[PDB]
């Protein structure tokens, strides 16, 4: 176990002082937040604890207010005394998943500085796939030692306690070990991280220099207005009701709008071919080859998607909405992907459909307040350019060069025709072959994206790789040393390792080849975005401007400016963006403005 006798409890001023002395000679210490919720805007601080050697741990409670809880120092009282070795930049403190100690703090007027190891993120840079990155997957990953979960202390269910209802040592316990043991996985993996200097730069200079920003970002929040989220609510249970009568009028009876059950009994048994499809879907929807032609799968096909998008984000975004900023704080998670982009949750921002009428009325609720615009700033095909600079081929470099549209000019020299008068069609064709090369894409996987008999999609390839043969050169190269040292890189030197490459397993090693090719491309666009995001930030929190970063999509970032200031700001985003990140990439950044979030988009 872990008993009372590991750790101190800090209950006075003088032991407290006693500690801030050795805490500020040291090379680095750990340290830690404990607070009364996971919501960062909102939680009020329990209690704060610190390590500054492996064994040697203390808790400071300030605010358990449990039926006699004994006296501690005030909040007011160890924050004043805690807070200039918080706000010091040469005090270097450790910590997991400091982004959401930084929030806490400011919570109360403190500025954390000297943010410089971040063991969530040490273990992401270290290998991302390695396994889950929390700290209790950590301790038993790295030091053979199983952590008190927060379970063991507050229980769980509706009745589970909060922090400041837990028992002085028992809180102890929890929050000492916390500091403890993230000082161990920082001394065992920070030596790790010095054996290569590409995983090191972007530990560095990308990701813990993000720590900070994230938090800002998450704190400011995104203005909803929940009456047109209302308003859609109300018109899509209409739509859903209408769609409904369209497909029983279309044949007969009432049914479900499920397949394999209600629909293969109505659509084949009308004539069509027996198979149905699966809502293995981005590949073979059988609904939508009958929907050039065919009414009812169309009516159901689009009866569905409607019903997703009103639960998911109609009904669910309103109730996000935080009471005390009246703003929705969504979640960023930094070590989560495989290929090191950023990812999102409640709500998860990148699943609001970008090319659907839908998805753009959930976008006209992300609002601007009041003498303020939305920004939009966006790397256009930010992959694409990236892919063009991998393969080093002339052709696609001259193409963005001389701005014209990759998929156009692609499709010109493809199919062998004038830009001015390559078709729809041909568009495209070159369209489908492009982003398929970056996915790794199979020449059968194409025919199925473009509906065209395999072979034709064979002869496509062909035609490409021969009129732009770098590219197959840097997909035979990617293959060959992602077998050669089991992984793949960035540009940046993040790293994406593969251990199914060599797998024996058919599938199973096909898609370690595609996560090969794909990675580096994906990878790079990530570390891109977050260089940008730290050097618009910097100027931000410098320049003091009238500007909040509030979100993270894809490939653009988005603001509020002052409307205003609008056309000196948005000269400035651009220049930051497409100009002080990486000067070897071909990038563009296409900058728009309005009253919403689609508006601006
Ligand atoms: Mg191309
Ligand atoms: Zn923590
Ligand atoms: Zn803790
Ligand atoms: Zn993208
Ligand atoms: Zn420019």
């Amino acid at each position: 176990m872990i008993s009372y006798d590991n750790y101190v409890t800090i209950l006075d001023e003088e032991t407290l002082k006693a500690w801030i002395a050795k805490l500020e000679k040291a090379p680095v210490f750990a340290f830690d937040t404990e607070t009364d919720s996971l919501d960062n805007i909102s939680a009020n601080l329990v209690g704060l604890s610190f390590a500054i050697e492996p064994g040697v741990a203390a808790y400071i409670p300030v605010a358990h207010d449990y039926l006699d809880a004994p006296d501690q120092i005030s909040r007011e009282r160890a924050l004043e005394l805690l807070k200039p070795l918080l706000e010091d930049e040469k005090a270097l403190k450790v910590g997991q998943n400091l982004k959401y100690d930084r929030g806490i703090l400011a919570n109360y007027g403190i500025e954390l500085r000297g943010i410089a190891f971040d063991t969530m993120l040490e273990s992401y840079i270290l290998n991302s796939v390695a396994g889950r990155h929390d700290m209790d997957s950590l301790a038993e990953r790295w030091l053979k030692h199983k952590t008190i979960t927060f379970e063991e202390i507050a229980g769980k269910g509706k009745n589970q306690l909060t922090f400041n209802q837990i028992a002085l040592e028992e809180a102890g316990r929890y929050a000492a070990e916390d500091a403890d043991v993230t000082l161990q996985l920082h001394l065992k993996m920070w030596p790790d991280l010095q054996k290569h200097k590409g995983p090191l730069n972007v530990f560095e200079n990308i990701e813990m220099p993000l720590v900070p920003v994230l938090s800002r970002i998450e704190r400011n929040g995104v203005k909803i207005d929940p009456k047109v989220l209302h308003n859609h609510s109300e018109e899509l249970t209409l739509r859903l009701a209408e769609l409904e009568k369209k497909a029983h009028e279309i044949a007969g009876e009432e049914f479900n709008l499920s397949s394999t059950k209600q629909l293969q009994t109505i659509l084949f048994e009308k004539q069509g071919i027996k198979p149905l499809k699966k809502t293995p879907s981005t590949s073979e929807e059988v609904l939508e080859e009958l929907a050039l032609d065919y009414p009812l799968p169309k009516v159901i096909l689009e009866y569905r998607g409607l019903a997703k998008l009103k639960s998911t984000y109609t009904d669910k975004l309103p109730l996000m909405i935080n009471p005390k900023t009246g703003r929705v704080h969504t979640s960023y998670h930094q070590a989560v992907t495989a290929t090191g982009r950023l990812s999102s949750t409640d709500p998860n921002l990148q699943n609001i459909p970008v090319r659907n009428e839908e998805g753009r009325r959930i976008r006209q609720a992300f609002i601007a307040p009041e003498d303020y615009v939305i920004v939009s700033a966006d790397y256009s095909q930010i992959e694409l350019r990236i892919m063009a600079h991998l393969s080093r081929d002339k052709g696609l470099l001259t193409a963005f060069a001389e701005g014209k549209d990759i998929h156009r000019a692609t499709a010109a020299e493809v199919f062998g025709l004038p830009l001015e008068t390559v078709t729809s069609e041909q568009r495209r064709s070159a369209k489908a072959i492009n982003f398929g090369l970056i996915y790794g894409m199979s020449a059968f996987g194409l025919a199925r994206q473009l509906n065209i008999p395999r072979k034709e999609a064979q002869k496509y390839m062909d035609l490409y790789f021969e009129r732009y043969p770098g590219v197959l050169e840097y997909m035979e190269r990617t293959r060959a040393q992602a077998k050669e040292q089991g992984y793949v890189e960035t540009l940046d030197g993040r790293r994406l390792y593969l251990p199914d490459i060599k797998s024996s397993n058919g599938a199973r090693r096909a898609a370690a080849e595609r996560a090969a090719i794909n990675a580096p491309m994906q990878g790079t666009a990530a570390d891109i975005i977050k260089r940008a995001m730290i050097a618009v930030d910097a100027w931000l929190q410098a320049e003091q401007p009238r500007v909040r970063m509030i979100m993270q999509v894809h490939d653009e970032l988005v603001f509020e400016v002052h409307k205003d200031d609008v056309d000196a700001v948005a000269k400035q985003i651009h220049q930051l963006m497409e100009n002080c990140t990486r000067l070897d990439v071909p990038l563009l950044v296409e900058v728009g403005s309005g009253e919403n979030w689609d508006q601006a988009h």
